[PDB]
């Protein structure tokens, strides 16, 4: 049986199925690489990382390669029904249909975790957060024995997962994917760019040519951010902390300040430099930190700005203050309006007043529809490739004094991401030349791979 | 002791080397910064780093910080005539000459190793060579007594050191200078951009919006060359072996194509795909291979295209082939013309001929100064804090015992790499903000500590 | 009475204006400079534009000058209810419906001209289309012996007003707007540059980073629809009749190539340039021209590909071709997918279909909202501005003698426009520079300009 | 006869015009099509043009067209050293003095109109620098009735040219060609975008990515130069008197500013805002007016500022304040140090100087080579048919009565211009699309008639 929101949806994004599956190629493209040869043929995955529209995909690719699955919700959202009801119907079984609230999403992996009440034949394990690993190991630990290899997709989850192998309950080599080139270098620096103007102008649907910003943090969604406001014409500036990350917005042509007078904070109203901060018209965070735009900086800022955040927390911008000793007002369904005068008591025709694009979330997901479809295509493949090289070594089948020599953490190994790399480039259109017998013993490389060492800096 | 090319031309280099500290920020912020304490007096250093415009300014630095040197030079023909007098002009020593020889090139490396006839107690030892390195092990063993550490700027040198690790008769430990973001950064990817085009400029005055380009490789030198084509008003293209490369180049919005049909190459000109050349404009060479060019390439190119290499190799474009059959002739004295009518008998006007620029050598050779004083300041910044932490630990006068332990090579770490770019964004009037103590407690770093871990690629 | 349909919106219709009316700092200094003087007083005034926000806030503007207004609409579709009941609670009746019948258009007009049961007192004319101007000089002639003035903003009228002087029909003065600088350069490079690639990406989601487009056309509009397009991350090609535009292509960057065998056109499928349409991805249509993209580039185009107009009609894009062999399927109430299968209906699995975007019409106002309000703030401000002194001139009292020596059709005088640029910029919070009395002379102007020739092209 | 240094130089001059021979494509193409009909049969030119190696090709074919030709140099200056034998070799001969004083060209002058004595029989005038038209009618009055077409190159003549025509002095046909549009988008704003950061490079050799500039005027030569300095990784500030093109600046990422409070300027060091000018450290002067860079700013800008003119005289930056009290040192041929200390006290080491590079003068042309071959090849190629379109109509064949209606001051038509656009582009190896006979009258053309109206802006 099955049992995910309901039935009968069947038309409204379930076309995208087609559309988003011709716009990322990758996993169309190692589809048609590896067929007669199945290397998957017998791997038993359970498998939650984010449901959406542009996720079946995962779950398509890994059906085609002989994998067997069974697919639950994660966070957050349950139920993207875009298209889940067409597993349903093709046959795969998707379990989703929940007392829905954040308070019980146990009970949403507690279904993936097994099939009839026995703990599942697991020898690989998909999940994003971790939100599966706690649950073999604290309650559930007969079946783990059996257990080839492990992945996940997010720091929060590779922080316990060492120190969880550091004192020696995790029985289970892992891998993981989050060091990838080309997941860090698609997720981060290029979703960005392409989501944030758009989710900016949509909300506000203001003008940006010509006006002047502020952006919080030059890391890795920095570049990012700050391509995507440049490309418009705005006047852009970066704070920062990290000299390195500092050289470098100087080398790219960007300006760098300071929020407060020569960088130190300490509370006190003299501290933030008024000047600078009552003619900006735009401040975005990126950090992942706590308390980056103090309360003081938020009351000296120039009338009618706008606040915005792409960071990660809900305390980046002082939103505690904000929500007391202020009013609050709805304009549009996604954007609020908030006077400085006081409480209560605001007037119409007042002047005094900010905008609140997404309050303290993130403004992609609320303003906007997260990434587009081929960015994360440069992951999802990385996903379906890392379990070919866990199924090929039957962990659970090695003798004790193998298995002992060869249970780690692992990264994965860069062949399958230049095969990754090589599949997506195929989309685009370009060739690939290749190296003569000659040039390749000059150079010191194979044929096929890997062209570079580990330390190296792409 | 001033046996020097010329001693008449002292003012002249001091005068440049003005400008140059004006647009070197950290060798005067270091300089300033820990002035007083002397973390560098008494160390002994002999080094023979090519006496130019710019490395004087290293040398005055580490005699700045307490220590006495005497100096050489790797090699003769890198002499700089003016600045070298200055050094002349000083009670600091130095041996560079220009004696057009290599059997002198031996000489004046084995000189710096000698105090005048018995071989100098010499604490450290600064090479871009590799032969001073190995003339401590091949002819004069008995110093090592005396020394700390040895540093490196080159490649294919710090292979040698790792190998003579291995092979057990070094005494010494090794910091390897080059693998540092600063120094990264600044030689690879800024360097080649700002100089680029303007030698292309200098050496055909030619103009570039609305030619078609082919830039084989996209390494680092292929990302500063093909921005600073495009940004002129020309279409690029971008050929290359690795599929992580050619993914980074359709990202930013380019073509990759191949010069082979099919990308394999076979070398009869059968194998070639004539349409595409037919219309190319210009051929650069960016990588590190052998014969990227091979003879049937040019053999079917466009009339009057321009060739150029921007790789270290000096065989990548095959010029045996053009020596061997086609006819050649001079316009400038550094630019060359090259007729495809035959060996000799060019005609006055014909229509059939080629352009080559530096007969394939690099264009740094002679049409350019290379790269300018802001930019080479990533690598002489780490030289001198290489110093200040390896003269500290006291390698010699370790006890026997605890000695074993410090046999090793040591990338420069990041704690210190921090340090130089501070330098460098205060010089260009930015702002660097410091740490709450409640916000590096949050993240799980200090407040003065370093910021990013070693996997962390920029 | 007035008549807006649903009266009881008026609160909230009222809304949006306080928004609204802070991102047009050109009629708001109209409003806190001429306050006081009344500029408008005692001038009655008939007016057409179509309403859905700032219109309104023109109403506004000009009121508070001291005018008097009554109103209609001129567009049909641009009825937003919203934007008419606020000013009918603000004051003055109006009738903002629909076109229903025309006759309901007629109707508001003959309404906006005709009280209870006489006609009365009128000075300004302000059209838009040219509709209200004809009934004037036919239907009821007599009123034109009041009638002060005429003003207009559409390229059609312009002609339409010239053809009437050639004939000698016109009886009172016009001036027209649309030949003015900041409304053409607002309205056409500007606004389409900003609107073109948001309108892309609402509609269809796709990234936009390392692609293929082609654009025919290269006049005011196309140019900016091309940088668009390119600073997402396209590659793009301008094809193009006119040898002079397209000599500011291939000076700008963009290759320019023809879609016909040497550019000849002849009605044969044989006199395509077959090996290019096969490559293109998206194609924005930017002349006003019938047949530019004709029924062989579509019958040879490469799968997959977005089309998009915006120019004139549909015209330009063969869709009658389209609708009598190709099937259509609905998407999203934006855009649409077409089969070249055939007409007898489809499968949705196909590959062979091709993408369309607002069907047959404009695009960057059909799919999107439209340029904002920034950018209509310029364009709104001649208008008002035209009004002012148009009315100084007191022509409907003029003797014979002069009366008939001034019937002109005119565009604005050029210190009008400076005027109306001087608020556009102290909005930004930019600052212009005075000239002293010893340095305007030089150029052969006073002080308050204006400070450029007639000829000359900005 | 001749006046060059030595005659021995003609040699490599023909090879050196052969090389620069094919950058040319509209001198090249005109010839290549005209040749066969004799469209200058008989037509005496006299000419003085500057002479250039790229004007070679230009004589050449104006006397293989079948014109024959008398050349001088109207300015001392303007004379490049090959050229002069490179063509005289040919027989053609040529006065231009290389020994470059006033009254020997003046002689020159007054023998380029003689044959032996008795006045060449000539019919025209190829005009560049109007002197000769000035005794044209004040030294010999009688050559009046002999010529029958003038072409002017400078809009210093026009201003002549155009206004004297009040009285009729000179009864003879004359067209401009400064108004025109291949010229008017040539010299100005391709130009210096390509030309200025290879000047300032070639002195500095500065890198430019990181600084701070400040650009002051927007027009076409500040258009173009803007992008040079932002595409070489610089944040620049644009300042202008002129609201609309100031409106323009806002639109393209500048942001707008002015040295003086609130922008009034009153003359003494109370007005002067000290917050900018104490981090800028370039100025670039694109608008050609007196004291645009007063003394005060000199005074108050900051130590590591450079200096630059992009202008036509030494009044666009005060260069008298400079020479009074303040002493000049040279480092670089055309860059200079100017020590803000005064006159004695001359220390080395000061930190206290500004870089001025071409005294003030013409930067461009004083530190670099200037415009390219092909850039200036839409520059000379419209004086061909200029020429040519005097020579059709045969003014002196007209009958007296006729000869009072044609005389006329008349820009050049716009077919001329479109035939040169169409020569220019099939150099770039563009493909034009030709016109149906259906669509021609749908504009209302024909289908190779002009297609914009006479006043439409590009
Ligand atoms: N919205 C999305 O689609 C999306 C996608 C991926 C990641 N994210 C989140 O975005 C966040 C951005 O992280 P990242 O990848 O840029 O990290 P990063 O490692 O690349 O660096 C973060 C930057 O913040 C700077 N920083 C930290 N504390 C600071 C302070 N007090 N003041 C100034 N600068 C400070 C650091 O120096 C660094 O430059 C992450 O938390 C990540 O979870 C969001
Ligand atoms: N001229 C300069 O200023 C300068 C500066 C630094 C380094 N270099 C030299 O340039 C070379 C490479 O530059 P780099 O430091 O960026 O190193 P790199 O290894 O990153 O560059 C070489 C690139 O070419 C690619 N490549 C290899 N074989 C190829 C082939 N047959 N066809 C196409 N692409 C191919 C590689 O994959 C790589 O991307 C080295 O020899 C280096 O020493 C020159
Ligand atoms: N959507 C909007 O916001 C908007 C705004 C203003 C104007 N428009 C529309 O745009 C058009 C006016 O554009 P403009 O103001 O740039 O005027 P324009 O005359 O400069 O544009 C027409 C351009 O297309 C070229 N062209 C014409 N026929 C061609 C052909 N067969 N092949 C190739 N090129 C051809 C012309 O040479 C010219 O460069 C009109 O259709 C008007 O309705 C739309
Ligand atoms: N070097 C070259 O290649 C080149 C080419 C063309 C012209 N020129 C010469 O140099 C000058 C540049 O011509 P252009 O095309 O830039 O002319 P332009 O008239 O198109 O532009 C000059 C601009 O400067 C503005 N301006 C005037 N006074 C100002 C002031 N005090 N402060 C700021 N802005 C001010 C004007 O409003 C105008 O917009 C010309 O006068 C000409 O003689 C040089």
């Amino acid at each position: 049986d099955y049992k995910v929101a309901d039935i009968t949806l069947a038309a409204w994004g379930r076309r995208e199925l087609i559309i988003a599956e011709s716009e990322m190629p990758a996993l169309m493209g190692l589809r048609r690489k590896y067929a007669g040869q199945q290397p998957l043929k017998g791997a038993k995955i359970l498998g939650c990382i984010h449901m959406t529209i542009q996720t079946g995909v995962l779950i398509e690719t890994l059906v085609a390669l002989g994998a067997e699955v069974r697919w639950s919700s994660c966070n957050i959202f349950s139920t993207q029904d875009q298209a889940a009801a067409a597993i349903a119907a093709a046959g795969i079984p998707v379990f989703a249909w929940k007392g829905e609230t954040e308070e019980e999403y146990e009970w949403c992996i507690e279904q993936t975790i097994l099939k009839d009440g026995q703990p599942w034949d697991a020898n690989m394990v998909l999940d994003d957060g971790g939100d599966l690993t706690e649950i073999l190991h604290k309650k559930y630990p007969q079946m783990l024995e059996r257990i080839h290899g492990i992945t996940e997709e997010t720091t929060t989850g590779v922080h316990r997962l060492l120190d969880m192998l550091k004192n020696g309950t995790l029985k289970v080599p892992a891998i993981n994917v989050n060091d990838s080139v080309t997941k860090s270098k698609n997720d981060n620096k290029y979703g960005c760019r392409h989501s944030l103007n758009d989710a900016i102008k949509r909300g506000t649907d203001h003008l940006l040519s010509g006006k002047q910003a502020l952006v919080i943090g030059y890391g890795d969604v920095g570049k990012g951010s700050s391509q995507s406001l440049r490309q418009e014409g705005m006047i852009v500036k970066v704070a920062e902390v990290d000299p390195i990350c500092a050289m470098q917005a100087c080398m790219d042509g960007f300006e760098v300040v300071s929020p407060y007078k020569n960088g130190i904070n300490d509370g006190t109203e003299a501290s933030i430099d008024a000047a600078l901060l009552g003619k900006i018209d735009l401040i975005v965070t990126t950090t992942g930190n706590v308390n980056v735009c103090d309360a003081n900086m938020l009351k000296a800022l120039k009338k009618r700005a706008v606040v915005c955040n792409i960071g990660h927390f809900d305390n980046e911008i002082d939103t505690a203050f904000m929500r007391k000793n202020w009013a609050w007002e709805e304009v549009k369904p996604q954007v609020h309006k908030i006077h400085r005068t006081g409480k209560d008591g605001f007037d119409a025709h007042n002047d005094d007043y900010l905008i609140l694009l997404a309050e303290g979330r993130l403004v992609n997901l609320g303003n906007a529809t997260g990434h587009p479809s081929r960015i994360m295509d440069g992951s999802f493949a990385n996903q379906v490739l890392a379990q070919i090289h866990l199924f090929e070594q039957k962990y659970a089948d090695l003798p004790a004094a193998e298995k002992a020599k060869r249970l780690s953490v692992e990264v994965l190994p860069k062949k399958l991401d230049e095969e990754v790399a090589l599949e997506m480039v195929k989309g685009f259109g370009g060739v690939v030349t290749q190296l003569t017998p000659k040039q390749a013993e000059y150079i010191g490389v194979s044929v096929e791979g890997p062209f570079k060492p580990d330390t190296y800096r792409y």
